[PDB]
């Protein structure tokens, strides 16, 4: 039926069997389901064979991200921004991502930076004019 085949809807009670409260919605190839985990907004994506493909975990603030990844934000020229984002990126087959968006002291302009767990970067965006900068597009 709507918004999301039973197939789909089956895979994420597989993953999580205690998600309720689901919404679901489309995001150019996949099904995004969004959910409460631990008090975390979480996201997981899933193909049309109901494979998941990405999941994102809000974590809101730095407070959340490994030491290394502070530490290389904290020296990086984005620091000066406002931290307005912060999201555990994983995937099935490579390698987790912290992704933080910062918005500069002039307002407007909006960065996505991508840090391996390490705290290399590894892309930097402009993102002010990106609708959905967290969307599939961006990682898959």
């Amino acid at each position: 039926g709507d918004w999301a085949p039973a197939d789909v809807q089956a895979a994420l009670k597989k993953m999580y069997p205690t998600a309720d409260g689901v919404a679901w919605s489309h995001d150019e190839s996949y099904y995004v389901a969004d959910f409460l985990m631990n008090g975390f907004d979480t996201k997981v994506w899933f193909d049309g064979q109901a494979q998941w493909v990405m999941q994102q975990t809000d974590w809101e603030t730095m407070d959340e991200v490994p030491p290394a990844v502070y530490n290389a934000f904290a020296a990086s020229e984005y620091s000066g921004g406002m931290v307005q984002n912060v999201t555990w990126v994983q995937f099935p087959k490579w390698q987790s991502i912290v992704a933080v968006e910062v918005g500069m002291a002039n307002l407007q302009t909006k960065y996505q930076i991508l840090f391996t767990p390490t705290g290399e970067i590894i892309r930097a965006r402009n993102v002010t004019y990106t609708y959905n900068p967290l969307g599939a597009a961006t990682f898959l």
